[PDB]
């Protein structure tokens, strides 16, 4: 319980921060927006929500327009989702 909810809480906070971060590209903010909505789709299985979000964030982490600090922010979130999955 605790271990998964602390990871989930951190992922939501970090995605919210990323969505508001003017130092990463528009498309990264939008993916962060869509990710946090997907994780909030309380009618769908968590493992499933996480898989879709992991796919979305991985795509962004591989976009060469993303600045180094934004890539690390993406990897931090990915790393918590893979621990939660």
């Amino acid at each position: 319980v605790r271990v998964d909810q602390n990871l989930f809480n951190e992922v939501m906070y970090l995605l919210d921060e990323l969505s508001q971060d003017i130092t990463v590209p528009k498309n990264v903010r939008k993916v962060a927006q869509d990710s946090k909505a997907k994780l909030s789709q309380e009618n769908e299985s968590l493992d499933l929500r996480c898989a879709t979000v992991l796919s979305m964030l991985d795509e962004m982490a591989n976009d060469p327009n993303v600045p180094a600090h934004g890539r690390t922010d993406l990897y931090t979130i990915i790393s918590k989702l893979e621990a939660l999955s």
